């Protein structure tokens, strides 16, 4: 894409230790599956393209970007050591939306619907075995 967008968050690095856990499997098979297919997922399925959206200040304000396309790759390509890393990525994505946008903007309402589903699913995150 454009040189004016930052490189996306890391999704591959052999030096980072990796693990499969039952919790990370739940995050892929239950949490990501649920949110990815939601009617309101589409703004969150890839990094924000601030050039295409004409938001030149986006990456001036958002210095810790995250999106569900990145999270999907991280889950599918076993990037994580634990569930907390992945939950933090979802929380970062939601907070980016809430910080950048006005409350009640359409994307904020969309994020809030996804976050409500996320919370329900994370409250049922299984005990680590
Ligand atoms: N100068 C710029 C930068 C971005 Br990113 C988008 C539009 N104009």
């Amino acid at each position: 894409g454009s040189h004016m967008n930052p490189p996306p968050p890391e999704t591959s690095n052999p030096n980072k230790p990796k693990r499969q856990t039952n919790q990370l499997q739940y995050l892929l098979r239950v949490v990501l599956k649920t949110l990815w297919k939601h009617q309101f997922a589409w703004p969150f399925q890839q990094p924000v393209d601030a050039v295409k959206l004409n938001l030149p200040d986006y990456y001036k304000i958002i210095k810790t970007p995250m999106d569900m396309g990145t999270i999907k790759k991280r889950l599918e390509n076993n990037y994580y050591w634990n569930a907390q890393e992945c939950i933090q990525d979802f929380n970062t994505m939601f907070t980016n939306c809430y910080i950048y946008n006005k409350p009640g903007d359409d994307i904020v309402l969309m994020a809030e619907a996804l976050e409500k589903l996320f919370l329900q699913k994370i409250n049922e995150l299984p005990t680590e075995e």
